[PDB]
């Protein structure tokens, strides 16, 4: 399914938008 | 929703862009 | 909806990426 | 519609990346 | 269809979203 | 219609956050 495929993307992309944050703290607490 | 997780995550991303601002700001002030 | 809710969010972050960016800008500056 | 506004704001969020982008490498440049 | 395409580029997005998230690691490890 | 349009400015945002992990690469190295 295509829109089902949607739904899973947007979740990853939540994922590595989080995973981005993580690293910019780590960089600005460094 | 999917679409309400991503903008929660792009805000929480957006609050340690701003963190990572003032430490670069309290560096150069240094 | 949660669509424009998105769009504010990501509004937001180009705010907050465009003051950055001026804090790099001063750091480099001194 | 709201997916349009929202393919505006990503489009300003690229252009804000990109100046982040070059205020990054006028650092590098020493 | 144009979701599919529109699911496809979010998964590129992600990637380079990790790809970005490593770069700033190694900056912040220096 | 709007759905490709968007698919279109984030496949520019990828190419511009690809550039923006360059310049920091540079800026590490």
């Amino acid at each position: 399914g295509e829109i089902k495929a949607l739904a899973q993307e947007i979740k990853a992309l939540a994922k590595e938008i989080k995973a981005l944050a993580f690293e910019i703290k780590a960089l600005a607490q460094g």
